């Protein structure tokens, strides 16, 4: 019953593979719905064509800034920001999908895919999904990151939607 969405990833425009995510709409419905709708584009804006602007191997892949492409932009389907819905779910290991923010109750569209256990983010970032298929594709993306987060090739969401 929880929705599944997919990203088709490209590296300098060459297809890499597909990642799918289960979104925990049963526990964080408002946060899950934002990501779902941005993945389908159904409200007229969303993730298709956007990049992963920050990738730190052994930590996380960050994306979702579809307005400024660098970590300073994005917006949710509810407005420019929305509240921290709850902190029921924790950052338990690789494959966790969590919201980026700039302080309490500042969620927009940016997110990150953890590639390690990040327990120091518990209670500060809302966890709302996990990788279901294609964790190997996330691992492949990670190799284009660097310690300061700048990517060596352009990592883009070439297509996305709901399965």
């Amino acid at each position: 019953v929880n929705p599944t969405v997919f990203f088709d990833i490209a590296v300098d425009g060459e297809p890499l593979g597909r990642v799918s995510f289960e979104l925990f709409a049963d526990k964080v419905p408002k946060t899950a719905e934002n990501f779902r709708a941005l993945s389908t584009g159904e409200k007229g804006f969303g993730y298709k064509g956007s990049c992963f602007h920050r990738i730190i191997p052994g930590f996380m892949c960050q994306g979702g800034d579809f307005t400024r492409h660098n970590g300073t932009g994005g917006k949710s389907i509810y407005g420019e920001k929305f509240e921290d819905e709850n902190f029921i779910l924790k950052h338990t290991g690789p494959g966790i999908l969590s919201m980026a923010n700039a302080g309490p109750n500042t969620n927009g569209s940016q997110f990150f895919i953890c590639t390690a256990k990040t327990e120091w983010l518990d209670g500060k970032h809302v966890v709302f999904g996990k990788v279901k298929e294609g964790m190997n594709i996330v691992e492949a993306m990670e190799r284009f990151g660097s310690r300061n987060g700048k990517t060596s090739k352009k990592i883009t969401i070439a297509d996305c939607g709901q399965l």
